[PDB]
């Protein structure tokens, strides 16, 4: 009933350097899902569900 | 009662250097699902499920 | 009922250099699921189920 | 007598990231020299000496 | 007489990533030569004396 | 008389990731010469005396 927060930190990304060099990059998706490449990416959920880079499946009922 | 939270940390990146050098990236997904080239990330949840990076299968009834 | 949390760390990653000569990558997915090249990746999860890197397989029923 | 250059690459610097998170930074010169901070400099010199941070001294005669 | 550069690379500096977390700097200089922080530099001098950092004396005569 | 360089390299630094976390740094120079710090640094000279980090004495006549 006394709840103190201080500085408190969460989920942070922070101080990142990235050097990519890439002759070259592709996806060739035929049907599918995908998901690539994700960098420095910060979530915070509450009473849900969460998800960063998901390759979910085709739902089928 | 008296919770009392200071200078913490959860689910925090920091501090990251990164060099990638590649001559040829290729990912030829053919009906399926792929998840690649996660970097420097950071979740947090409450009453959730957390998933990152999943590769989930296809859902079927 | 006095809970102090004081410069605590849960979840956390700092301080990563990573070079990565590669003159080739690639992920050949055909109908399934994958999941690659996931690097300095940082969760924290409450009451729920955290996974970070999986390859779930096809749910039939 | 049939010099040829081509795709050549001299006195060169690319591809640089940098992150510099400081809380303080200070010199206190007192009656000398100081070169500080110096970050991705290219020089080429011909017939000539070429410096690039030089703390050179106190010249008397 | 048949002089071929091709693709050649000399002082090249590439593909760099630095980080640099620091809560303090300093250098305190009395009376005297001081050369720091020298980072992805990259000369190329000819007929010439090159000095990349140097910290030369006080030169009496 | 048939010189042929080809994806030749001299005096290259390249693919380079550094993190330096220091909580303080100090250079406390008192009339002398000092050189710190030097990093990822490049050279090429000819016909020439090349010093990259020289600590270099007080010349007397
Ligand atoms: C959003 N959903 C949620 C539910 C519950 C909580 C927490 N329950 C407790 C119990 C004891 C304790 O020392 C700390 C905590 S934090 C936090 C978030
Ligand atoms: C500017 N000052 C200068 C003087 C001389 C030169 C060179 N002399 C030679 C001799 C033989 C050889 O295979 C390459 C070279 S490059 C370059 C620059």
């Amino acid at each position: 009933v006394l709840y103190v927060g201080s500085k408190t930190k969460e989920g942070v990304v922070h101080g990142v350097a990235t050097v990519a060099e890439k002759t070259k990059e592709q996806v060739t998706n035929v049907g599918g899902a995908v998901v690539t490449g994700v960098t420095a990416v910060a979530q915070k959920t509450v009473e849900g569900a969460g998800s960063i880079a998901a390759a979910t499946g085709f739902v089928k009922k």
